C-alpha cells in the first residue's frame, strides 16, 4: 500500500532536513539540496510518500497543488521559533483546512535537540521569548484538532521515527 503525506511550515523550521535525515539516517549538515522534492520510505508493509513544500510566502499560490489526495499532514514548527509557531494558527493550520478539510494532522515540534541550548535560549530572551514547551506544543495541537502532536530532532534523529510511524498510524 502507498500513503501521501505532505510536510507543511515556515520556512527553516527544518522540513527538509527531516525528510532527509529520516530517510537517509543522516542530518544532512552544512549542504542542504535546494531543489523541493518529494521521498520515500518503505516501512511495515507500506510505501510512505513525503512530500516536501516551499513554506515561504512567495510559494503561497502555488504550493496547494501538491494537496490533492493527500493521505495525512505533518504541520512543523520550530521549537526554538515562537514565530514559527504562532504561524501553526495563523497560517498552516487554515492553509491546511481550507484545501483539505477533512485530512488528519500531525503536529511536529522541530530542532528539539535546541530548546535546552544556552546561546539559542540567550538570543530568543533579548526579543523577550522563550523556547515551546511540551505543554505549550499539546495545546496547540488540541486548538487544531491535531490528530497527535510529537517533537524531534533531525540532528540528533530523538523523535524522528515516531513522527512517521504516527503519521502511517493515522493513516489505514
Ligand atoms: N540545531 C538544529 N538545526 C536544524 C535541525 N533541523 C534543521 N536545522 C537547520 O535549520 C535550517 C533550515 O533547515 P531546513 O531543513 O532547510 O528547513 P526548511 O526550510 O523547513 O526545509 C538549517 O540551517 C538546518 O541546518 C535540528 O533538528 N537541529
Ligand atoms: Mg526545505
Amino acid at each position: 500500500q502507498a500513503i501521501k503525506c505532505v510536510v507543511v511550515g515556515d520556512g527553516a523550521v527544518g522540513k527538509t532536513c527531516l525528510l532527509i535525515s529520516y530517510t537517509t539516517n543522516a542530518f544532512p549538515g552544512e549542504y542542504i539540496p535546494t531543489v523541493f522534492d518529494n521521498y520515500s520510505a518503505n516501512v511495515m508493509p507500506v510505501n510512505l510518500g513525503l512530500w516536501d513544500t516551499a513554506g515561504q510566502e512567495d510559494y503561497d499560490r502555488l504550493r496547494p497543488l501538491s494537496y490533492p489526495q493527500t493521505d495525512v499532514f505533518l504541520i512543523c514548527f520550530s521549537l526554538v521559533s515562537p514565530a514559527s509557531f504562532e504561524n501553526v494558527r495563523a497560517k498552516w493550520y487554515p492553509e491546511v483546512r481550507h484545501h483539505c478539510p477533512n485530512t488528519p494532522i500531525i503536529l511536529v515540534g522541530t530542532k528539539l535537540d535546541l530548546r535546552d541550548d544556552k546561546d539559542t535560549i540567550e538570543k530568543l530572551k533579548e526579543k523577550k521569548l522563550t523556547p515551546i514547551t511540551y505543554p505549550q506544543g499539546l495545546a496547540m495541537a488540541k486548538e487544531i484538532g491535531a490528530v497527535k502532536y510529537l517533537e524531534c530532532s533531525a540532528l540528533t534523529q530523538r523523535g524522528l521515527k515516531t513522527v512517521f510511524d504516527e503519521a502511517i498510524r493515522a493513516v489505514l
